[PDB]
């Protein structure tokens, strides 16, 4: 149960509602966990900000991950 | 349960609403009496900030990257 | 549970709103009892900031690995 | 019980709000519950700072510490 | 209980607020409750400093103590 109330995407901003199926976590099996409910009131995304409403399923790269620089 | 009020993300920020399930959590125990109601009033993200609302499962890292040596 | 009011994350920062369960913490049953509640009024993180709103469950150590070791 | 007012974290700093449940703990009295009330008003950390607000359960010896008693 | 007004930990410094529960746990005592009340004014630790505000109960011999068998 992933629900949002008020979202405002401005300046090349995008918004997705549902779930994230990544090739790293097999195909779109659908319905695996759903142990916790997710609800958000107001989301503000400006300046190419990406709004993602829904649990993800991957592993190799958490949506946005490509760091190889060791500190 | 994961509930959030206001999340303000700008400057190429990324906001995710949901629990992260990596392939490392597949074929494993995802039920350990993890009963908790997490809620945040206002989240301010400026300068490529990353917001994660929910719990995660994995042993190949801690969402982000961190490694070094002790003393 | 966990409750947070004002959380500021800027300059390549990230905030986690949940519990962190490692792939080695799968030995828990199902039972209801008391549970502590941690709540913070304001969190100000600037410059590679990392906020963790929840409990940690790992066998390697803690959320960080820059210090300490085995025994 | 554990609560904080204002926490400042700068220069790759991290703050943990919860409790330390190491994978060294089993079902032999893990539900410690709210025994003590730890409350902090102002917390200022910068440069490899670690703010741990909560109790630690396990046989790791200690969450964070440099070494044993030196002479 | 444990109260702290101002705590500053900069330059590889960290702070911990809570009681330590060793793997040996409480070998006796059903009347679990806090007795002593410690409140610190202002803690200024810089340079690998560590602030320990809570009840010590580990079993090593540094910022903690134990009985053990002495021969």
């Amino acid at each position: 149960r992933n629900s949002a109330k008020d979202i405002r995407t401005e300046e090349r901003a995008r918004v997705q509602l549902g779930n994230v199926v990544t090739a790293a976590a097999l195909h779109g099996g659908i319905r695996i966990s759903d142990q916790t409910t997710n609800s958000v009131e107001t989301v503000v995304g400006k300046g190419e900000s990406r709004v993602l409403i829904g649990n993800e399923y991957g592993g190799k790269g958490f949506w946005d991950n490509h760091h190889h620089h060791h500190h």
